[PDB]
RNA sequence: AGGGUGAAAAGAACCCCCAUCGGGGAGUGAAAAGAACAUGAAACCGUAAGCUCUCAAGCAGUGGGAGGGGGACCAGACCCUGACCGCGUGCCUGUUGAAGAAUGAGCCGGCGACUCAUAGGCAGUGGCUUGGUUAAGGGAACCCACCGGAGCCGUAGCGAAAGCGAGUCUUCAUAGGGCAAUUGUCACUGCUUAUGGACCCGAACCUGGGUGAUCUAUCCAUGACCAGGAUGAAGCUUGG
RNA sequence: AACCCAGAGCUAGCUGGUUCUCCCCGAAAUGCGUUGAGGCGCAGCAGUUGACUGGACAUCUAGGGGUAAAGCACUGUUUCGGUGCGGGCCGCCGGUACCAAAUCGAGGCAAACUCUGAAUACUAGAUAUGACCUCCAAAUAACAGGGGUCAAGGUCGGCCAGUGAGACGAUGGGGGAUAAGCUUCAUCGUCGAGAGGGAAACAGCCCGGAUCACCAGCUAAGGCCCCUAAAUGACCGCUCAGUGAUAAAGGAGGUAGGGGUGCAGAGACAGCCAGGAGGUUUGCCUAGAAGCAGCCACCCUUGAAAGAGUGCGUAAUAGCUCACUGAUCGAGCGCUCUUGCGCCGAAGAUGAACGGGGCUAAGCGGUCUGCCGAAGCUGUGGGAUGUAAAAAAACAUCGGUAGGGGAGCGUUCCGUGUUAGGGAGAAACGCGUGCGUGAGCCGCGUUGGACGAAGCGGAAGCGAGAAUGUCGGCUUG
RNA sequence: GACAACUCUCUCUAAGGAACUCGGCAAAAUAGCCCCGUAACUUCGGGAGAAGGGGUGCCCCCUCGGGGGUCGAAGUGACCAGGCCCGGGCGACUGUUUACCAAAAACACAGGUCUCCGCAAAGUCGUAAGACCAUGUAUGGGGGCUGACGCCUGCC
RNA sequence: CUAUAACGGUCCUAAGGUAGCGAAAUUCCUUGUCGGGUAAGUUCCGACCCGCACGAAAGGCGUAACGAUCUGGGCACUGUCUCGGAGAGAGGCUCGGUGAAAUAGACAUGUCUGUGAAGAUGCGGACUACCUGCACCUGGACAGAAAGACCCUAUGAAGCU
RNA sequence: CAGGUAGACAGUUUCUAUGGGGCGUAGGCCUCCCAAAAGGUAACGGAGGCGUGCAAAGGUUUCCUCGGGCCGGACGGAGAUUGGCCCUCGAGUGCAAAGGCAGAAGGGAGCUUGACUGCAAGACCCACCCGUCGAGCAGGGACGAAAGUCGGCCUUAGUGAUCCGACGGUGCCGAGUGGAAGGGCCGUCGCUCAACGGAUAAAAGUUACUCUAGGGAUAACAGGCUGAUCUUCCCCAAGAGUUCACAUCGACGGGAAGGUUUGGCACCUCGAUGUCGGCUCUUCGCCACCUGGGGCUGUAGUAUGUUCCAAGGGUUGGGCUGUUCGCCCAUUAAAGCGGUACGUGAGCUGGGUUCAGAACGUCGUGAGACAGUUCGGUCCAUAUCCGGUGUGGGCGUUAGAGCAUUGAGAGGACCUUUCCCUAGUACGAGAGGACCGGGAAGGACGCACCUCUGGUGUACCAGUUAUCGUGCCCACGGUAAACGCUGGGUAGCCAAGUGCGGAGCGGAUAACUGCUGAAAGCAUCUAAGUAGUAAGCCCACCCCAAGAUGAGUGCUCUCCUA
RNA sequence: UAUUCUGGUGUCCUAGGCGUAGAGGAACCACACCAAUCCAUCCCGAACUUGGUGGUUAAACUCUACUGCGGUGACGAUACUGUAGGGGAGGUCCUGCGGAAAAAUAGCUCGACGCCAGGAU
């Protein structure tokens, strides 16, 4: 055998998970319409 | 190495277990503090009561908490236990890097290491700045009032030096260049530096002075010892 | 080179150890010199303190250069070609198809070659508000400006540290075997000194830099059959090898596609029927060579077609069969590439060993949308440090080893003090639904039996888990 | 007490007989006494207990060893008590030695040879005084190398 | 005749190894080659000489006797062995009495494989495993008994030349 | 007092990196490359130089152009001197290399001494110490008509801090004062201080007699990484093989795997994590030595050759070695190769770490030394845990028991050689001589066993020696360790003795051989579907076995009294 | 003031150079010829020097023209690369955003600009 193996960090570089697919990279958080302005949390009644 | 019964031996009569020791009562005493006696932590050894483990894999915990128990007054809380699920590669040292199969610690409690003196530098605080300060020494014993200006720091530099001096050395030349044309000090506290063992513990050694020949190495004096058996040199006498 | 004592706490650039808490900042493993290499001096890069400053992050322009690429103008190198002085062999002063400089033509190569020559990098200059609340303009919005606050780089010094064994990864290279988790340099990233998520586990790969609380929310990297959070989602293609965990040359009617080129409707491929002749037994060679041991030639004729013969066969013939042609059959078929995914090549030593179970998708490409996913970001509350000099209110900030700075707690003792308090129970010992960022404090006792706080100050034999420490006590076996 | 494995101190083991093993390590074997016999080799002393063989108890009889009988599987019946032979190296020999991992081929040795020393000697120990050498005197005393006996000991 | 070299030439030294021995306690290559002993011989004996690198008082070559010497072979003999067996004692084992030690971070202390400072009970994935004794066995725990004798360092120590 | 002179004696020194051994080599400076177009930059990376030289090779004024082709010219030739045309920087420049430089920095001529004194703004380089460039100013000059140039050299190497001394100068100091001695200052000289930032003026070895503190920051073994070397293949096919590349070989080259050889690395442990052989004891891999089944053959037969599947079993006994290796003897079916830390040292034992003694050869003056040889030479261990082989208790198994079993799972064993029928039949001209299927005897191994043959048999029985007891004879007893010594021996235990075992027209496969048969109207062992077939795999055989917590099923028994 | 021409003299530059063909003699520049007291040749009045002649555009220089050589040289695209990733056992390949050659060809090129003296218009 004239080929080596992948030890330690080398091996990590090779084997770590990646999304190659151009479509999954370009995804993102959903865009939800804004919320109507909400009331005051707690009010003091005197 | 081995300290502390009580104020006082009042150190426990008498009965019981009973060969003695040891104990349980009674009695002494504020207390038994009962002679292995004063406070009496930890390791370690147990005894009892509450919950719980015998299909289980785990640096023993932690977040969640089934079921069961306990002392409450803010009874929806606290405390003990712990069905099962999740997460969780002892500590130190030292390393590019450790859970390491890298070193170190059996466990528990004590002892155990940047100290002191004196100087130098710097910082922080004061005191004086009619410059600052005293050293040894003297002191109603110490401390301390009051002394003690000898010293020391700051007020002029340049130059090897004579020497000159707000200048001076280098120069034929100030022509240029160099260096100068100003500055507090005495304490206390801290950080560092230096000198002494100088953060602690740890060598093999080095030298000086003694002590050893009852062991062993040689010898010296004077004693003692070596069962039993073989073999048969010289020499000597016999005779060719 | 005895022993004991003394100098002696010898000396040890070496190894081990060096004890309370919280807050802020925070490295280096490089260069030079060294009887130096595991030490040290200075520099580089901490911290704290002052003095000057005006930047940094971006944007554009300008400089010089000789790397990457490229090239043959020089220096080498090199192949063949053209021409050839120059040499070898022969003759007798005669011959040739033999080796060869320079130049030409063609074609290359180069760390120590350059007529050329980038990108970045370096040096320099010039252009441009970092955010947030307010005032605001008849005034609303926005814009403009005033005002206020905050954040942000650098040189020179003072005081005073560590560091001077680095590791891998990306990239450029040298040594080595374009071997090594090897080694040695250069520009960077992470680890060192960095927790969290993804990587089955997994210093150095990817995301992200942890003030703290929350049984809230949105996301990054990465994921969505069950173990195990989210789609047993959607729509296109592919794979049949459990490929989906790894390796090459090479092999191949594997398979799904794409592109050229042959033919054909007077019938193309395969099958089946027949023919496959004459010269001639071609010449040579040979005992023989007759298509078929070997050598050379490989034409011609009759023809629908038939090679002086593709293979078998004979001692040599014969014989079988192929190339090619007519017929039959009636719609595709030939030989070429080339992608994608597979197959074989592919074989080790304790036992599935490639996360498991499993899956023809739960594998692989391509496209669409939901969700999960961290200590990142948001939400709601507390703390601290810097502005900063009381607050309060802002804004920013708060990972951290070596290491530096700030703020504290506790122990014994002294001053106040022959203190307050204490046989109406001190110290100590044991406890706490008490209060602190912690060191700890405050309170309580069916223990204990005589001392002794707080405050405001002072001093140290002042804090222990590590020293094969050390002395006692007690285990384990 | 019991009578496992295994270890150790011991006895025995069919057929074989060193095949074991680094190596016959350890075991087994031999063994006294009397009688016969006894090699190479030699420094003529040895070798030599060479090797190898026979006999052995208890009774009577004869002579002062011999004959006859008789038991036993076995008679020096236990204990005690040599295995031997053929070779080679090294060292002549008996001796000495590393207390506690080495007993030898190392050390010694008789012998050899060199050299110093005439006596108030050389040599050794003492700062010195002096002591040893030696109450000796070159057939003696120091020191160096070699190592019986045999053959020798070459060149520079 | 292949060969070898008594014999010559030259070189250099103070001079160039004579007698005797020789694969040896000396021989590297090397288990030299030959002969013997053995069914088979890296040892042994004899001889060759090509003495890496014998040699003449650091003695050379012989040698009878001697040796708890080193080394080869042979007869006798045997559990040394083929290939183990049985027995006796002292332990081991049970019961009563007395009663240690080295060791020890804490240990609730499986296997395979993978990972990892590159050989894991302790991290991952599977697999296997009721709790706990006793007798035996010694593969592991990088098992235990402190400076690693070997290698390097130290401007260490000592002895010796 | 002086000179000489003994490691007899004393104190000390003996560098760093080599390949972390000897040995010689290297250590400062300069140029080029590496060096990634600023500068800087390492390697035991690749090339070379320097430790000076010139009185002109310096200064200046002024003039000039080298080299290389081709041609002419007495000797004279390839090449000397001379003439001429073409190319234009290819020569030169004291000496390396680099960068420069053509009416020049290159060649010549004339005059010289600036190869000056006093200096110096500012820069570059920079840890420091050093190092480099320099406009400008004054003095006194050289050359030049003058402008101007000149503080050595086209540039970059040609060097050495400090202390100390030496010579020449000097308006300085001069220990009461005057002088002197001696010093200061300026100029300069003196080290291969070359280990070149120089430790002193002055310095080598050795330790296996050794020791201390440390680290393996650095090796020796093993582990890991790597795989050059090694081992096993595959690709191409020049040929060989009567014809014929591919029965069998396969040159020139290529592509791999493995991790067993010799290595590289230094990640690993240094304290007591240690190499090669045997003994005992396993176990696993397959690249298959034999045994089972096949394909091809240049296979007639027997026997081969090569290759495919196959690791269930097997793989002897000796002479020789420290050995891995290897050689032989006699067998054998065959006497396989590897891994497991030499697999195995808290299981055993030899060497090896050649420890201290000694001797030989050799090196060294020497102490001593040797990957030379030789003789001698101490490794301990009561098992805590895991792991194992056995053997119990507890508890579970849903009321408690006693028996009998099913069998998930686990193991043991299924091995092999001759000979004889078949048949001297096929096969072959003969010589030779089968496949297939039957039968016996053996081997090894396993399971038992004691009838026989034995071994032991300290239960016993007999002889017998010495001796002391029982009063003495007789006869017995003790002792001669754990039989005094011998001769026998039953039961037990045991083997060399005796038996027995290895069975399967069961199941499913590997290779291979096949039948029907498409995709490609042909063919094809395969795509559908099936048939044969292996010492292999699984059931059957033999023991264990419901803690098989999934704790099974069956039969029976017992649950009183108040 | 212009313009044209000759000679001198510079600066800028794309470095204007060689070749072929043509033009210039009144002026200007040059050679040609002749003689050597200043000076001159390592030999030579060749060069350099002083003083004459009056010949010629032959050489030289000058001016116009021309791509044959020479010099210069794109646009595009490609190689390379900065940064953000991806593939491969590796040697090395690929993508996005930004920069961007060398070579080769297409073209360009027979310089530009200024002062002085001297003629001519
Ligand atoms: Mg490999
Ligand atoms: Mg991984
Ligand atoms: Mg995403
Ligand atoms: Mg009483
Ligand atoms: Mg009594
Ligand atoms: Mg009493
Ligand atoms: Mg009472
Ligand atoms: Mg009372
Ligand atoms: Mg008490
Ligand atoms: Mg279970
Ligand atoms: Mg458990
Ligand atoms: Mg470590
Ligand atoms: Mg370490
Ligand atoms: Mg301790
Ligand atoms: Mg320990
Ligand atoms: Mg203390
Ligand atoms: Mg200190
Ligand atoms: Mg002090
Ligand atoms: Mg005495
Ligand atoms: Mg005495
Ligand atoms: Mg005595
Ligand atoms: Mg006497
Ligand atoms: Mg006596
Ligand atoms: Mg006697
Ligand atoms: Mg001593
Ligand atoms: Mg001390
Ligand atoms: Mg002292
Ligand atoms: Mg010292
Ligand atoms: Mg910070
Ligand atoms: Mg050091
Ligand atoms: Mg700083
Ligand atoms: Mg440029
Ligand atoms: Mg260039
Ligand atoms: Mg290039
Ligand atoms: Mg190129
Ligand atoms: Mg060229
Ligand atoms: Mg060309
Ligand atoms: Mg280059
Ligand atoms: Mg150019
Ligand atoms: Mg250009
Ligand atoms: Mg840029
Ligand atoms: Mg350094
Ligand atoms: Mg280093
Ligand atoms: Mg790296
Ligand atoms: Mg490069
Ligand atoms: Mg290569
Ligand atoms: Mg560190
Ligand atoms: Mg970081
Ligand atoms: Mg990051
Ligand atoms: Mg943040
Ligand atoms: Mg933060
Ligand atoms: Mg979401
Ligand atoms: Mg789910
Ligand atoms: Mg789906
Ligand atoms: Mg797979
Ligand atoms: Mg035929
Ligand atoms: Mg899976
Ligand atoms: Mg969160
Ligand atoms: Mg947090
Ligand atoms: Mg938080
Ligand atoms: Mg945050
Ligand atoms: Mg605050
Ligand atoms: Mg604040
Ligand atoms: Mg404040
Ligand atoms: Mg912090
Ligand atoms: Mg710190
Ligand atoms: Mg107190
Ligand atoms: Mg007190
Ligand atoms: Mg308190
Ligand atoms: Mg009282
Ligand atoms: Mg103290
Ligand atoms: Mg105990
Ligand atoms: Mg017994
Ligand atoms: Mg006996
Ligand atoms: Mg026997
Ligand atoms: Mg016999
Ligand atoms: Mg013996
Ligand atoms: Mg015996
Ligand atoms: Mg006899
Ligand atoms: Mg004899
Ligand atoms: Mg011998
Ligand atoms: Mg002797
Ligand atoms: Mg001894
Ligand atoms: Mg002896
Ligand atoms: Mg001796
Ligand atoms: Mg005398
Ligand atoms: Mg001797
Ligand atoms: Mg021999
Ligand atoms: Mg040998
Ligand atoms: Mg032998
Ligand atoms: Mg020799
Ligand atoms: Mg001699
Ligand atoms: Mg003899
Ligand atoms: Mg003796
Ligand atoms: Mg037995
Ligand atoms: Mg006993
Ligand atoms: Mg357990
Ligand atoms: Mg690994
Ligand atoms: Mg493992
Ligand atoms: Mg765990
Ligand atoms: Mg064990
Ligand atoms: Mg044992
Ligand atoms: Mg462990
Ligand atoms: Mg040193
Ligand atoms: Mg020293
Ligand atoms: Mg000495
Ligand atoms: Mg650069
Ligand atoms: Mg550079
Ligand atoms: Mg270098
Ligand atoms: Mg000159
Ligand atoms: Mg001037
Ligand atoms: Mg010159
Ligand atoms: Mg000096
Ligand atoms: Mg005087
Ligand atoms: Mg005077
Ligand atoms: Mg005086
Ligand atoms: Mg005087
Ligand atoms: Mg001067
Ligand atoms: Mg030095
Ligand atoms: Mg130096
Ligand atoms: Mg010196
Ligand atoms: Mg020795
Ligand atoms: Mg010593
Ligand atoms: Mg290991
Ligand atoms: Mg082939
Ligand atoms: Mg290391
Ligand atoms: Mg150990
Ligand atoms: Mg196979
Ligand atoms: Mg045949
Ligand atoms: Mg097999
Ligand atoms: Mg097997
Ligand atoms: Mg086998
Ligand atoms: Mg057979
Ligand atoms: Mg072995
Ligand atoms: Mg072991
Ligand atoms: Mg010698
Ligand atoms: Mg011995
Ligand atoms: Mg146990
Ligand atoms: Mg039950
Ligand atoms: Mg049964
Ligand atoms: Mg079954
Ligand atoms: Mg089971
Ligand atoms: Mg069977
Ligand atoms: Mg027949
Ligand atoms: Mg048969
Ligand atoms: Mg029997
Ligand atoms: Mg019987
Ligand atoms: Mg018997
Ligand atoms: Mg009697
Ligand atoms: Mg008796
Ligand atoms: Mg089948
Ligand atoms: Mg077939
Ligand atoms: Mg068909
Ligand atoms: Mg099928
Ligand atoms: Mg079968
Ligand atoms: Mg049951
Ligand atoms: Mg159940
Ligand atoms: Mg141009
Ligand atoms: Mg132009
Ligand atoms: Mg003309
Ligand atoms: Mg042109
Ligand atoms: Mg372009
Ligand atoms: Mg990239
Ligand atoms: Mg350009
Ligand atoms: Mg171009």
């Amino acid at each position: 055998s004239s080929r080596p193996q992948k030890k330690g960090t080398a091996h990590h570089m090779k084997t770590r998970p990646k999304k190659t697919a151009r479509w999954d990279i370009k995804r993102g958080p959903a865009v939800y319409p804004p919320l109507p302005p909400l009331p005051a949390e707690w009010t003091i009644v005197s």
